[PDB]
């Protein structure tokens, strides 16, 4: 359970972070996206 | 406003998993910490 909270956190961060990109095109933002695409396969992975 | 909300999602997320890692002590969940705390410095940098 401790491991689907955390995948929820982390759609849940993925969802504010395409919005905030959406409003101000910082690249900094897409390259934390890319990182956080990344914990999401990671812990699909953990999930199995 | 929304800038500070992301902050405190990577806070959140790193309280979570440092508390993941103290029980499965999985070596990639270290890797996921060392990126929100990245995420951390980025956007305290983007604030005050
Ligand atoms: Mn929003
Ligand atoms: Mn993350
Ligand atoms: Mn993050």
């Amino acid at each position: 359970d401790y491991l689907r909270e955390l995948l929820k956190l982390e759609l849940q961060a993925i969802k504010q972070y395409r919005e905030a990109l959406e409003y101000v095109k910082l690249p900094v933002l897409a390259k934390i996206l890319e990182d956080e695409e990344k914990h999401i396969e990671w812990l699909e992975t953990i999930l199995g």
